């Protein structure tokens, strides 16, 4: 299934929408998995919530400012602090003549821009912001409440991860950026856009992620033993082109679904204001990325959690086996 790693795009029926995890297996039925990367459109009648009001008085109390530094499409981005603020405000500044969306007249036009300027104007992103704009009543892709086996995290062990087993939430403006990364221990991830402008997605089919590993080595040299977990790293297409890494790119817009698939490489930014939010989630079929994710050696980035339950519970038969290569 899907030989060219496509990035595939479902519509779900209403009765699909019901079970989660059925329809994620079924997307990989089809072969999704193969592009790191799917949409899914949620079924005309279904919302994420009645409406957006009050979403104007709500507080960003540690925006971030995104300082990239390079050129020719390649860029260290790094994380400095900003000022607290109400959405409201947010809004109004990535509005403003310094921060909104330079007039364009089609895609290619954007992304050029994007990728020229990156070191500009260092954009505020209202990011890792623990909540969700989520309705309780909304029972369908719900991202508070998926109901995935990664749920036997928090009733084994009391393990609460932020951004990773409760959700974030993410205030956009143009060029905030997310750098190269696959997910906390490979896990799968799951994206909604609430609102306002598109959000651009990169991706790498995981069959040829090393290959990007082995670019990012030539681009950063002098770099743990697994340098893309610092999520620093920008490089556009252009100079992924020039290196033969296929990727693909797709756009989202307001009120659309993605899911990015384990070990499936990935970055992107906004297109302008926005809002989305966003989980880690798992499957069976995760469990041996799990214990297969290369961790950071030096320091600088999280060994997120230990594999432990999931291997004793979920693969009893291969357990023993499993601690043998530990300690
Ligand atoms: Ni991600
Ligand atoms: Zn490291």
């Amino acid at each position: 299934q899907n030989p060219n790693c496509n990035i595939m795009i479902f519509h779900p029926t209403k009765e699909e929408f019901n079970d989660f995890d059925k329809y994620i297996a079924y997307m990989e039925s089809q072969g999704a998995h193969r592009a790191g990367l799917a949409k899914i459109i949620p079924p005309k009648e279904w919302k994420a919530r009645e409406t957006y009001d009050n979403i104007s008085e709500i507080l960003i109390a540690t925006p971030l400012q995104q300082v990239a530094s390079g050129r020719a499409g390649v860029f260290t981005q790094y994380h400095k602090k900003a000022a607290a603020m109400t959405v409201g405000e947010y809004r109004h500044l990535a509005n403003s003549k310094k921060y909104q969306t330079p007039p364009h007249q089609n895609f290619e036009d954007l992304e050029r821009k994007y990728w020229k300027n990156r070191i500009y104007n260092s954009p505020i992103y209202g990011a890792d912001i623990s909540g969700s704009l989520f309705d309780e009543n909304t029972k369908q892709w719900n991202l508070g409440h998926l109901g995935t086996i990664q749920d036997l995290l928090e009733k084994e062990c009391g393990v609460v991860i932020e951004g990773v087993n409760t959700p974030y939430l993410y205030f956009g403006m143009w060029k905030t950026t997310f750098a190269w990364h696959t997910e906390d221990m490979d896990l799968y991830s799951i994206n909604y856009l609430h609102l306002g402008e598109p959000k651009t997605w990169y991706v790498v089919p995981p069959e040829h992620g090393q290959r990007l590993e082995r670019l990012a080595r030539e681009l950063f040299p002098g770099s743990c033993g697994a340098f893309l977990r610092h999520k620093v790293a920008l490089i556009s297409p252009t100079v992924l082109k020039e290196n033969g890494i296929p990727f693909n790119r797709i756009t989202q817009e307001a009120g659309e679904f993605m899911v990015t698939f384990p070990y499936g490489y990935h970055a992107g930014f906004n297109h302008g204001f926005n809002c989305a939010e966003a989980i880690n989630f798992a499957t069976p079929r995760w469990i041996d990325y799990g214990k297969m994710a290369s961790q950071c050696s030096c320091g600088e980035a999280r060994v997120t959690f230990s594999m432990d339950a999931f291997v004793r519970i979920l693969q009893p038969e291969r357990y023993d086996l499993w601690k043998r290569g530990q300690d």
